């Protein structure tokens, strides 16, 4: 909206590819976010000028409440630093949530589980992740867009036939062998509040239909997420830098940074 201020940075090079080892744009022209493709200073300016507020939702039930301290502490160091952040921790153990010190402009709300209209008035974007993870490097506004999915670390180099999509036609999450762009992991997705609510409503309804027909998608929520993103292309796709498991997969040359990883 408002004009950007004067900024001094390296001129983009039209005749020099960002990466010669990976795909940086999808066939529907959505950027695939890898280190080396973006200038965070320009993006920070764009989103700060709009006073962007990002909501980060996480579910911590039962023994998973134990992962909250590390999750929140590292998010404080690497997640959307400089921007307004609102953490939403859904848990069955409110008193078990650790008291983590937050930077200015950042807040945390504990919601006990046993209205979505709130999200629409409190944040601009919603980022939904799993709690048994830790941030190890920058995860910022470069990911914000109407709707985004993240490439699963175990399948980014696999052919669609190898993807573990739901293959039974009796399921609403069904995807045949000749269809599919990527295999997105259910542990990291998001977008505008509106698009995220549309996705969750669609998946919830599809799961109810499957339940009524006596069938459960092979990878549950993740299977439905993949079916949804197949039919509603994400406006940005995050590379595996954003969802990794170093103990299981190491640190391949294709990853210049490991930003958000599984906790052993
Ligand atoms: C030692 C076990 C290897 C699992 C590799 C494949 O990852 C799994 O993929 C399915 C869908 O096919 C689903 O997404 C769960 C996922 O496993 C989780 O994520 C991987 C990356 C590891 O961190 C596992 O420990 C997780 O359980
Ligand atoms: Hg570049
Ligand atoms: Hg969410
Ligand atoms: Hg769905
Ligand atoms: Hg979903």
């Amino acid at each position: 909206m408002v004009s950007l201020p004067r900024m001094v940075y390296p001129q983009p090079k039209v005749l020099t590819p960002c990466r010669k080892d990976v795909l940086v744009v999808t066939p529907w022209l959505a950027p695939i976010v890898w280190e080396g493709t973006f200038n965070i200073d320009i993006l920070n300016e764009q989103f700060r000028l709009q006073n962007t507020t990002i909501g980060l939702t996480v579910f911590a039930i039962k023994k998973y409440v134990a992962f909250l301290k590390l999750f929140l502490e590292t998010a404080e160091k690497h997640f959307m630093v400089g921007h307004r952040v609102h953490y939403y921790v859904f848990t069955d153990q409110p008193a078990a949530v650790p008291r983590v010190t937050l930077g200015t402009g950042r807040q945390l709300s504990v919601l006990e589980v046993g209205c979505e209209r709130r999200f629409l008035s409190e944040v601009d974007y919603l980022v939904c992740v799993d709690v048994d993870m830790e941030f190890r490097d920058h995860v910022g506004v470069e990911i914000l867009t109407p709707l985004f999915g993240t490439l699963h670390p175990s399948f980014y180099g696999s052919s669609r036939e190898a993807f573990t999509y739901e293959r039974r036609p009796q399921s609403q999450a069904y995807i045949p062998k000749d269809e599919g762009d990527f295999y997105y992991m259910g542990a990291f997705f998001g977008g505008s509040v509106q698009e995220v609510q549309r996705l969750t409503r669609a998946c919830h309804q599809a799961m109810m239909v499957d339940q009524a027909n006596g069938i459960e998608a092979v990878w549950h929520d993740e299977s439905h997420l993949n079916k949804y993103l197949l039919r509603h292309k994400p406006t940005k796709v995050l590379s595996p830098e954003y969802l990794w498991d170093q103990q299981l997969l190491g640190w391949p040359a294709v990853l210049r940074k490991l930003r958000f990883t599984a906790v052993p």
